């Protein structure tokens, strides 16, 4: 019994066809991804193979203005004109709070939305109860499948399920569920979840019954043979684990941003034996049409997007410096703009040991693009924002030792002078260089904000300490010649969308007046 | 003909009877003022005196929790039960803006507002014409009396208009009104106003026609003979000046807080000719009963006071270090957020010159009471605010020398050790402090946030430039041996209570993170 598996995860709001690197496109023969082509070549599999589930391993919410304007009513619209067969829940979701999950998409989503390791306590256990599933047994032509469910135990950390749900580790809550459908005679099941590779090997290793883990979160790319684009793969696809019990168990994922569809076929044997497995993503580029029909439904959409885009979202009374004459040689008050969003954004709900989990900030001068002038009755629409932040990025949460961000801070400055883009700005940092030092050891004094503490203070940066840094994608894989980062990194977890972490901020404080304060300063 | 003028101003809020000091009432046998015993004193004057005039001359806007849970409906209420006949604008009238005005103070005050010098302009104009008047003439007994009213100019400066009202010089906009009313055969005119001592004496001399200034803004006590509480006369009451066409013109005004009732009565001829005029303000103390049925209603519309002291205004996420420990020996936390919250509030229109008006605030570290501790769901209500001020003061505003802001740092330190209230908490400013230097020689680096720019940015202080600075009256009163401000500043305007301020900022952020941050260090 063959049975074939599309699957997407990551998508993060890229609704409409991007770049080749996930950003908004600008040529069109060049184009990929979108709901409409995906919808092509999902349909187009749909009339050949009889035996075809369609999933989505999390984090559809956050990525570009169709959610902020949306806030997920695009996601269940267009997940149930794709027929998506089942979904889990990933950390994202959670980003508007449980209220912004259930209403719309909980609520709205024609097919199953899981986790098994997500709980519920106080009056949201009642209120929430059945909207998600810890798993759903699927008919899938003569046949049934068991598709389990499961979330990122850090989602409390990287998004704002707030304080009454419990997200259990995975493992531990995956094995009754699975021991349970076993008990049900379905012998064929997935788990779909949201957690990122390394959690989904050893999903696939620990989990006893568990036939294939379809993954997501880390955007991982596996590939069986030569690449068809710029990403390069972590492994083979599918990743094979042996399994405790010596079972060959494929692991998959898809990359992110609607760029491919994972398609994995299986064949099973009668008692849900898996006797082999293969496939690859497919890239969705210009050679697959856009249908028709999702294409208009998504123009007639976007009509709110543009209208959106130019109205007032805030205000300020201070020009918005996002020059390169300041932003790429000195502190600018742009750049403190920014962080101080990013940090802002970051705020999550803590034990009684930390006030918040990061207090800093990182971020390229080279990706401030434009200032914003105040004299249009300090109007700032999101029209503005996307001139000063056009890349398409986001604003990720890193885990970086003491000494590489040293090491990042020396090369922020190691050839200075040049109006070039490393030199970077911050937030809960306060670093002293002094050019007259050779490159490699031009940092003086590099103070930070604390975060296991009450009240937030300054204190010198320990070479040893691990912190937790808040700094664009960019920066978080190597750009601008930051290779200590991501080589060093301990953990790499994908934030929120640049533009809808400023836009966030300026609304929420209706009227900024950010300062140029001494966050920078020079010897 | 006599005309007995019974006149408040400043009344701030102060609708229950206070201490002595105009703070919250504790001991019932020495409290003060109040709108009960106001209703007391006005009701027996008018048993024995023919014609007379209850006037107040602005500023009963801003001052208690009154006026933050009633917004100006507690003022047209006990005003209209006082049967005031006349009140002219304050700036804080504009504290809501316009609207706030608007509604509820205009559309239910029982007698007429007025302002000469305020027009509006755009659409604001005919949403408001008639609500304020420039003037208005009343029938007393069987005669008539023109009151014109006058508003600070500075009023952009000092409170909320909006940018669709211009505030006219007063002498300019006041002549051709009693030019007019002098044509309708108004031969007995007062101006009531508000925009302080110094500009009711220049009213006094250089409106022709005027028989007589009552004025406010500036709290100013006149007096004729011995005080008979603590507040100092500035000069006898009526103050008297020589007009330029040689008319004894008399000046009045009544402190503030509703702590005395002006009492003034003129003898006019048949032409309106001023005789001569005597009286005093009347100290409201205990001799004085609380009108009964004043009292229970004050009482009765105290209940929504209490509740709204106990509910949520905003979260902090971090320990609220309001300590003496802290705040009287270093740079602490909950000293940060008051002067943030006194900048937040003190930003008002600008031209093209200023991104604001005013970037710098001083506090004295013993002017703030309690910490807040942050593991009640961070939850902070205004009872909370209360124990960290509890003095019930303004946060004003002073324009200071550079060498005046230099000899407060130093005083602020001069016996530093001892745990004494001087030590400064700020805002917009950051001041290194050497110890080991001589007392008077202690302040080694001193640089101020600039307020003539577009991009905020420190700067090193200036000894010539003036300086506006946000401050509580208590230091702009010279208190903790600030003896320099008080003789020292060029200009002094009363600012919104101390409570409040810190409750607005709180609402407006919700979450509320404030950190140490380096604005106080010591070499
Ligand atoms: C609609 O989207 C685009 O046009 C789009 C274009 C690219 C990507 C991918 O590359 N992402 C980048 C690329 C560069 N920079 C910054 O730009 C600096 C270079 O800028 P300049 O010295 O000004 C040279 P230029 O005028 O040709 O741009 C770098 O040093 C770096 O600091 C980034 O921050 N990011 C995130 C994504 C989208
Ligand atoms: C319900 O209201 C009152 O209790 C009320 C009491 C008074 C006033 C008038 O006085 N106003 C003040 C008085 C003092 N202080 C600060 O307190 C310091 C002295 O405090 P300690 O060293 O702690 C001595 P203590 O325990 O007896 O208070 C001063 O150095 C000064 O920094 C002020 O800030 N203000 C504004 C008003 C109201
Ligand atoms: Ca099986
Ligand atoms: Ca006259
Ligand atoms: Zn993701
Ligand atoms: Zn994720
Ligand atoms: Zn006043
Ligand atoms: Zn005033």
């Amino acid at each position: 019994w063959e049975l074939t598996i599309l699957h997407t995860n990551d998508v993060h709001s890229r609704l409409e066809q991007t770049s080749e690197d996930s950003s908004k496109c600008v040529d069109a023969s060049r184009c990929m991804g979108g709901v409409a082509r995906l919808f092509t070549k999902v349909q187009q599999i749909r009339r050949a193979e009889p035996n075809v589930l369609l999933l989505d391993a999390g984090d559809q919410y956050q990525g570009t203005i169709w959610f902020t304007v949306y806030k997920g009513a695009e996601v269940a619209h267009f997940m149930n004109a794709l027929r998506y067969d089942a979904m889990a829940l990933g950390n994202h979701e959670f980003d508007n709070g449980v209220e912004g999950l259930i209403e719309p998409l909980l609520k709205e989503a024609k097919f199953p939305i899981l986790s098994a390791n997500i709980k519920a306590k106080g009056p949201l256990a009642s209120q929430i109860s059945g909207l998600y599933l810890p798993y759903k047994v699927l008919p899938v032509g003569d046949e049934v499948v068991g598709i389990v469910g499961y979330t990122s135990k850090e989602t409390p950390f990287l998004s704002n399920p707030g304080t009454n749900l419990v997200f259990e580790d995975e493992i531990t809550a995956l094995q009754p569920e699975v021991d349970k459908l076993k008990t049900l005679n379905v012998n064929k099941i997935i788990a779909l979840g949201h957690s990122g590779f390394e959690m989904d090997k050893l999903i696939a290793q620990k989990v006893r019954g568990v036939d294939v883990v379809v993954g997501g979160h880390s955007n991982t790319f596996l590939y069986t043979g030569n690449p068809p684009s710029k990403e390069v793969p972590a492994g083979k696809y599918p990743f094979i684990v042996t399994s405790d019990d010596g079972r060959k168990v494929p692991v998959v994922q898809a990359y992110a941003f609607g760029k491919y569809l994972g398609y994995l076929k299986i064949e099973f044997d009668e008692r849900g034996n898996v006797i082999s497995s293969h496939g690859n993503p497919i890239l969705l580029d210009s050679s697959i049409p856009e249908d028709p029909s999702i294409k208009a439904d998504i123009n007639k959409w976007r009509i709110k997007l543009d209208d959106y885009s130019t109205q007032e979202l805030g205000k300020t009374i201070v020009y918005l410096d996002g020059s390169s004459q300041s932003c790429r040689f000195r502190e600018c008050n742009m750049g403190n703009l920014i962080c101080d969003a990013m940090i802002n954004n970051n705020l999550r709900h803590t034990d009684e040991m930390f006030w918040n989990h990061v207090s800093m900030c990182i971020l390229n001068g080279g990706g401030i693009r434009s200032p914003i002038d105040e004299r249009n009755d300090g109007t700032i629409t999101w029209e503005n924002l996307a001139a000063v932040l056009p890349f398409g990025g986001t604003f990720d949460l890193v885990q970086l030792k003491g000494s590489t961000l040293k090491k990042a801070f020396e090369h922020s400055v190691h050839r200075y002078g040049q109006s070039t883009g490393e030199f970077l700005q911050v937030g809960g940092i306060h670093v002293v260089y002094d050019l007259s030092r050779k490159p490699g050891d031009r940092v003086v004094k590099l103070d930070v904000l604390c975060t296991s503490c009450r009240v937030p203070s300054y204190d010198p940066l320990k070479m040893d300490e691990v912190y937790k840094v808040i700094l664009p994608n960019f920066l978080a894989n190597g750009g601008d010649g930051f290779q200590m980062i991501k080589d060093e990194l301990l953990r790499h977890d994908s934030g929120d969308q640049d533009i809808n972490v400023v836009s966030t901020y300026i609304s929420k404080m209706k009227v900024i007046y950010p300062a140029v304060e001494g966050r920078i300063k020079f010897s």
